[PDB]
Order: structure tokens, then C-alpha cells, then sequence
């Protein structure tokens, strides 16, 4: 059809990639995936509750934290209900459903409807106690009144979905390599290495002879491997590398139809910038003009009681008790395999056990599939996200192993899917095939919930915009989502994309070059910028017109744009603007990953009734070194606070921060609340930041709200474990080497928080490992990743762990202003 063609054009603009362009493909896997994702999409669309989909209530099944219960007076929650120019306050029980609150309202005022949060597209609806609504918890946490408007539920009609319509050994011939132009810092020798890989592990390796490195190098050589065709596992990669490591490319040996790869291939390779998720890609380099190519030929197809003694059991249990980074010896693997039926009784053993499998032996793989048919213990075990994420990393390439991990994820509630969404999207990179149980899981959860769907859009779009390695795969997943989200959502994304593309242009234009910014913005406000758009990092908020007068270019070397928008919602309780920073020059994908880990740390702390006052601000990467950042209101840099008393060239003063806090507090009651908030937030950031190895920061990269909330920024790319400078210590009523009630509180909070994180050691290790592999380029799959195991002091008891962190606090006190001064000393010399 022609409107079908028009609809595909609309999808192309939203995706930022054309899924129908078949220039960079050697098989129909992507097209097969597009067709394959139709069924799971249609099944999810057919399954959703129209009213609940339209209203997307944001709820949790978790208990109300102890720190939140203390904020409730006499089992009473006040809700302010608006109707027009008037309002009405109503007392409610924490266990009261919005349905019962609505009936309580009509009774109180006598002589169909829905409760919507004033100024937001957020609804307090469904069979849930009000204490379980995220907005209510947000209000309770932040000391804000719950303001609601009585309005008509959104028409589910707006979400209408458009109607759709061999015992021989394996061998490979390396013909040669070709590159148009040589200048590559040298003039050398080259050889080709061919690896058969499964789960990051090399099953077999062959190499060509070394030859002089010219624009064309030929071998015409058969490289015969020790592995039999019969023994090649599904998901095995033929990894081809050029050593001078300079270039790499992968080819799936068994395709998406279970057929062995045959014939001629000319593969355009990826160059090493000068392990990680990019090294695993089955995509070929789309740049056919300047990339190195490798020419190969394949010529080769259906797919083919006892009890442990005491001491061996103790040995096995000790292997299983070790962290995810502890290497498995040949003996350890053999024990795990030999007593696999005992290992299966321990869910925590699963990653180690499946790493003990000889994936290059058909009979062994067969035995593994037999083993997993008896999955009663795994199925009945409680969901452990950390343990599940370990099965979805680079170490596992078997579909059945990965699928049992995804099976476990099905039990996650929406609030929990949101917590892990970004790293689950990134984990798609470790899938051998485009169509996977993980990709289908993301698709389903996105289509089931608007909030998840909104973030799925942006997380996928971020990678499609700048990852040549994964854009094709991520584009097919995004298209599948967009074909089921409904027309209202399609319209919404269109507006957001239009706004971001225009603002990105202004960002780069101003970067090349205040008066000029304001002229460019009036021009946008004139004939381009749509009336309103959902804020990508906070979809409940709708931004209206730019407040031109409040817009500016930040006085930084990156010169980011500081933009302010009016809120488009008339029901908003304030005339306060929505602030967004647009910046080029930092890889904001790195900030996104750190910020998500901080949200996870907060949820861990919540389990132990701790509120560390982190501020994981909104951040979305929109393209190569470009994106948006949420502006936290009434916040300043620690360095700026120092500088306002006159920055003599790093002449730091101890009392300045406390002075600033006192100056910004309207009363002494508010000032004490600010000092309390600083103690908690300082503690939160010292712990979080130390664990992640990002603690040693310049003061210009730490901010504070007038309300005392400290927060670190700019995560994208002598020594100190974290920042606890003499100014921070003075706010805590401490100086030099003495102590105080606030500093004792700080130490107590840090220890409790650090110990709480250590209870989730394995989860933090997997999340850290995945973050490095997918977000921060070439990493030593050992050394770099091992930092977090050292930071989390694995193998220490709580008292030793407590002493360790208290000693880290002392290192900071010993160094004082020395490390902060070193940036200034360096920047001059
Ligand atoms: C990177 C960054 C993050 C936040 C939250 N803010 N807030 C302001 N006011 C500036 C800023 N920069």
C-alpha cells in the first residue's frame, strides 16, 4: 500500500535508521527477525487492558520504607483534590484505594472520573493502596503535598494500533584482505587469526602465515580446525582478526535457520580504536569505501542415583560460594560437571556450572540440555536479578541457558523492570541472534507499560544513533515496539524527536561560535518548534514554550546550552520552568549507566531502611557525544561556591560551604534540615562513588542544592578514594583531626550504607562488569572489572569491612585540600 509506505517513512524518522535498507547484509536474519517479532507484538497488544494501558499507573509492591512511615502522622495521608479555581483537602488511610478515596470525596461534598496528578500525565488509579503509588512516595519523601485534579480518563481509542499485514573437521579458506589506503602510523607485517568462539571462550584457533602489509594481501589458504562440523554449537562465531590487534569481524557459523554457513563471503571489518561488547557483533562495517575487508570461502545441513562423599561436597560448596570473578580451575570445572546433578540443586552455582560445559562437544551439550529439563529447583527458587544477569552476559552464548535466565525475569514487576531496563537493553549486545528471548521480553514489557515503553524507545534510540555495531539489531527491536505502542505514543515520540533534532542543531551551531543564541531560539519559536513535548527523561512532564529570557550558554569549555521551558499543563501548582541542559562533547551513555547504578544503590539502601539522598538526575544520550541533562533547581558547583569568595588560583577555604548554606536558608530550622541532608547525601556519594571507582573528582564536578543536597555530575570519562574535603567537614562541625555529633553520624551512615551494598556484592559485580563491557570501550575482562570486587572487600567480615571504610575516610582527612589543588597545579604547568 501507499499509506503503508508513508507509515514506514514515519517509523524511519522515529528510529533514525532505515530497517528496509539491505545494503549492509549477507543474509536475511534482520528481515526474518522483523517477521518473527510480529507474533510476540500482536500477542502483547491483544493482551493489554485498554484503560490501564492508557492511564499507566506507576506502582510498587514493595513495603513503605521505615523513613516514609515516620512521615505519616495518625495513619493519615492528606490529598488535595482540585476541580476548577477551588480545591478540597481530604484525610485518607495509607491502605485506601483511589476508588475508595473517590467515594470518600463525593460523600464529603454532596450539596466516570479519575484522579490525575496536578501538572502531570500521572494517574492515581487501579486496585492499589495509595501508599503504593510512586508519586505518593515521591511526595512523602520530599515533604510535598499530594495535589490531584478530578478529570476524565484518557480515551483508549487514542492508543489505536494500525492494522498489520557430519564427522569431517571444520575449515575456512582465507582468500585475502583488502584496504584502499595504507597510512596507519607504520609499515609492517600482517597475519589473520581465525577463532571458533562460544561464550567469549575460544573453542579452536588457526592462523595464517605473516605477510607484508600492503593494500591487498593474499593467502588462498585452507585453515583446518580440530573441531568436527558435528560439534559446532548453535551461537558459535567464526571470529576473524588481523594482527599487525588491528581489525576484527565475526560470522555466525550456524544461522538463524539452524543451517551451517556456506559459500563466499566478503566481510567489511571493524578497526580497533588506538574484552568489550562491540568485539562480539555479527554486524559488518557499513562503510564499504574505507574499511578493511576479508574474503573467505566456506565449503562444508540440519542440527544434531549416586551421592557425593563428604569432602568433595564441601569442596563443591566452597566453589559455589566464591564471587563471579573467581576463576575456575580445570579441577573446579570437572567437579562441577561430574557432580552436575548436585550443582543443579544450587541456583547460585548456575553461572559456574554452565561455564564448566564443553560447548564444543555435541554429546556434552546434549547432556546439558538433559540437565536443564529437570529444572524444578531453578523454577521454584526466588528471583535473584544478579544471578539472572550473570546468565545474560558475554560468558553465555547458548540459547537455552539464556532463556532460563529470561524466564526468571518474567516475574519482575514494572517498577523493577524500570530499575534494570537500561542494562537489560545493553545485554541485547551479548545475544548471538537478533531474535532472542531477551529482545522479546523487552518488547513485551514495553508494550505492556507506557513508562517502560517510553524509556525503551530512548535507550534503543541512543544506541541506534551512534553504535554502528548494534544499530541494525536495535532498529528492528525498536520498529517492533513502535508497531504496537499505539498512535498517541507515536505522535508523542514524533514531537520529542522533532524538538531534540532542532535543539541539537542550535547546540552545535552555538558551539562553532548570548545575543546569537537568543536570535536562533526566537527563529525556532517562530516556524519550527511544536507547541509542547514530553520531557524524555521525565515523560510525565510536558514542556511548552521556551522562556527565551532564561536561556543561556554555560561558561564552560564545552559551552552547553541552558534551556528553560514553560510547563504546558494549566493544572500545574507552580509557574516554575522546566530546565534542560543540551551538551556536546561528553559521552552521556556513560553518565546514563552510572546514574542507573545509583538508582539501584538507592533501592538496595531502601531494603535496609536507609535514605542516602542521592540525586540521580535525568540524562539521555541522543547521539555521538551529545544529549540532554535535567537541570536541578537552585543548585551550584562546590568550586563556584569557593570562587564566589574569590578563586585566587585554587586558594580553598574551609568555612565557605557552611556560610553559603546558612545564607541560603530562610530560617534556622531550614538550615538544620539542610545540614542533615548534607550529611546523608555526602555519605551516599562517598560510598557509591568509592564502590564505582569514580570518587576522585575535581570540585567543579560536585554540586549542592540550597537545601543541602550534595550530588556528583559529569560522569562521562596524589590519589583520594572519594571527596571529603575540609569544607565538607566544617559543615559537619569538624576540623583537622577532631570529631563531632554530625561527623559521627556521617561515619555511622557510611558504614551502614557500605555494609548494605556488600550484601548485594554479586549484583553490583555483574552490573559493573556489564557497564564496562557495553558502555566504556576496551576493558581488561579481568583487571578493570576486578576493581569493584576490591572496593567491596570480598572475603572480609563486617568488622574488617567497617574498619577498611573508616580508614578510607581518614585518607581523605589526611590529604585535606591537596588533591583538589593538584588540578590547578597541573592546569598551569
Ligand atoms: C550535569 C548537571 C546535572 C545537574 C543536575 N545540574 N543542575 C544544574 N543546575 C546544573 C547541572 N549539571
Amino acid at each position: 500500500s501507499e499509506e503503508s509506505q508513508a507509515f514506514q517513512r514515519q517509523l524511519t524518522a522515529l528510529i533514525g535508521y532505515d530497517v528496509t535498507d539491505v545494503s549492509n547484509v549477507h543474509d536475511d536474519e534482520l528481515e526474518f527477525t522483523r517477521r518473527g517479532l510480529v507474533t510476540p507484538r500482536m500477542a502483547e497488544v491483544a493482551s493489554r487492558d485498554p484503560k490501564l494501558y492508557a492511564m499507566h499507573p506507576w506502582v510498587t509492591s514493595k513495603p513503605l520504607p521505615e523513613y516514609l512511615w515516620k512521615k505519616i502522622a495518625n495513619n493519615c495521608i492528606f490529598i488535595v483534590i482540585h476541580r476548577s479555581t477551588t480545591s478540597q483537602t481530604i484525610k485518607v488511610s495509607p491502605d485506601d484505594t483511589p476508588g475508595a478515596i473517590l467515594q470518600s470525596f463525593f460523600t464529603k461534598m454532596a450539596k466516570d472520573f479519575v484522579l490525575r496528578v496536578c501538572g502531570r500525565d500521572e494517574y492515581l488509579v487501579g486496585e492499589t493502596p495509595i501508599k503504593n503509588f510512586q508519586w505518593v512516595r515521591h511526595c512523602l519523601k520530599n515533604g510535598e503535598e499530594i495535589h490531584v485534579v478530578l478529570d476524565t480518563p484518557p480515551d483508549p481509542a487514542l492508543d489505536e494500533v494500525r492494522k498489520e499485514e557430519c564427522d569431517r573437521k571444520f575449515r575456512v579458506k582465507i582468500r585475502g584482505i583488502d584496504i584502499p589506503v595504507l597510512p596507519r602510523n607504520t609499515d609492517l607485517t600482517v597475519f589473520v587469526e581465525a577463532n571458533i568462539q562460544h561464550g567469549q571462550q575460544v573453542l579452536c584457533q588457526r592462523r595464517t602465515s605473516p605477510k607484508p602489509f600492503t593494500e591487498e594481501v593474499l593467502w588462498n589458504v585452507w585453515l583446518e580446525f580440530s573441531i568436527k562440523i558435528k560439534d559446532l554449537p548453535k551461537g558459535a562465531l567464526l571470529n576473524l582478526q588481523i594482527y599487525c590487534l588491528l581489525y576484527y569481524v565475526n560470522l555466525l557459523l550456524i544461522d538463524h535457520r539452524f543451517l551451517l554457513r556456506r559459500g563466499e563471503y566478503v566481510l567489511h571489518m571493524w578497526q580497533i580504536s588506538g574484552f568489550n561488547a562491540d568485539k562480539l557483533t555479527s554486524a559488518t562495517n557499513p562503510d564499504k569505501e574505507n574499511s578493511m575487508s576479508i574474503s573467505i570461502l566456506l565449503d562444508n545441513h540440519p542440527i544434531a542415583r549416586a551421592e557425593m562423599p563428604n569432602q568433595l561436597r564441601k569442596q563443591l560448596e566452597a566453589i559455589i560460594a566464591t564471587d563471579p570473578l573467581n576463576p575456575l580451575t580445570a579441577e573446579d570445572k570437572e567437579l562441577l560437571w561430574h557432580f552436575r546433578y548436585e550443582s543443579l540443586k544450587h541456583p547460585k552455582a548456575y553461572p559456574k556450572l554452565f561455564s564448566s560445559v564443553k560447548w564444543g562437544q555435541q554429546e556434552i551439550v546434549a547432556k546439558t540440555y538433559q540437565l536443564l529439563a529437570r529444572r524444578e529447583v531453578w523454577d521454584q527458587s526466588a528471583l535473584d536479578v544478579g544471578l539472572t544477569m550473570q546468565l545474560l552476559d558475554c560468558n553465555f552464548s547458548d540459547e537455552n541457558v539464556r532463556a532460563i535466565a529470561v524466564q526468571k525475569l518474567e516475574s519482575l514487576e514494572d517498577d523493577d523492570v524500570l530499575h534494570y531496563l537500561l542494562q537489560l537493553v545493553q545485554a541485547v549486545k551479548f545475544e548471538p541472534y537478533h531474535d532472542s528471548a531477551l529482545a522479546r521480553f523487552l518488547l513485551k514489557r514495553g508494550l505492556r507499560n507506557k513508562r517502560i515503553g517510553h524509556f525503551l524507545f530512548w535507550f534503543l534510540r541512543s544506541e541506534i544513533a551512534q553504535s554502528r555495531h548494534y544499530q541494525q539489531r536495535f532498529a528492528v527491536i525498536l520498529e517492533a515496539y513502535l508497531r504496537g505502542c499505539g498512535t498517541a505514543m507515536l505522535h508523542d515520540f514524533t514531537q520529542q524527536v522533532q524538538v531534540i533534532e532542532m535543539l541539537q542543531k542550535v547546540t552545535l551551531d552555538i558551539k562553532s561560535l548570548i545575543s546569537q543564541l537568543k536570535q536562533k531560539l526566537e527563529n525556532l519559536q517562530n516556524s519550527q518548534l511544536p507547541e509542547s513535548f514530553r520531557v524524555p527523561y521525565d515523560p510525565g512532564l510536558k514542556a511548552g514554550a521556551l522562556a527565551i529570557e532564561k536561556c543561556k550558554v554555560m561558561a564552560s569549555k564545552k559551552k552547553p546550552l541552558w534551556l528553560e521551558f514553560k510547563c504546558a499543563d494549566p493544572t500545574a501548582l507552580s509557574n516554575e520552568t522546566i530546565g534542560i541542559i543540551f551538551k556536546h562533547g561528553d559521552d552521556l551513555r556513560q553518565d546514563m549507566l552510572i546514574l542507573q547504578i545509583l538508582r539501584i544503590m538507592e533501592s538496595i539502601w531502601e531494603t535496609e531502611s536507609l535514605d542516602l539522598c542521592l540525586l540521580p538526575y535525568g540524562c539521555i544520550s541522543t547521539g555521538d557525544k551529545i544529549g540532554m541533562i535535567e537541570i536541578v533547581k537552585d543548585a551550584t558547583t562546590i568550586a563556584k561556591i569557593q570562587q564566589s569568595t574569590v578563586g585566587n588560583t585554587g586558594a580553598f577555604k574551609d568555612e565557605v560551604l557552611n556560610h553559603w548554606l546558612k545564607e541560603k536558608s530562610p530560617t534556622e530550622e531550614k538550615f538544620q534540615a539542610a545540614v542533615e541532608r548534607f550529611v546523608y547525601s555526602c555519605a551516599g556519594y562517598c560510598v557509591a562513588t568509592f564502590v564505582l571507582g569514580i570518587g576522585d573528582r575535581h570540585n567543579d564536578n560536585i554540586m549542592i542544592t540550597e537545601t543541602g543536597n550534595l550530588f556528583h555530575i559529569d560522569f562521562g570519562h596524589e590519589r583520594v578514594p572519594f571527596v571529603l574535603t575540609p569544607d565538607f567537614l566544617f559543615v559537619m562541625g569538624t576540623s583537622g583531626k577532631k570529631t563531632s555529633p554530625h561527623f559521627q553520624k556521617f561515619q555511622d551512615i557510611c558504614v551502614k550504607a557500605y555494609l548494605a551494598l556488600r550484601h548485594h556484592t554479586n549484583l553490583l559485580i555483574i552490573l559493573f562488569s556489564m557497564m564496562l563491557m557495553t558502555g566504556m570501550p576496551q576493558l581488561t575482562s579481568k583487571e578493570d572489572i576486578e576493581y569493584i570486587r576490591d572496593a567491596l572487600t570480598v572475603g572480609k567480615n563486617e568488622e574488617d569491612a567497617k574498619k577498611y571504610f573508616l580508614d578510607q575516610i581518614e585518607v581523605c582527612r589526611d590529604k585535606g585540600w591537596t588533591v583538589q589543588f593538584n588540578w590547578f597545579l597541573h592546569l598551569v604547568l
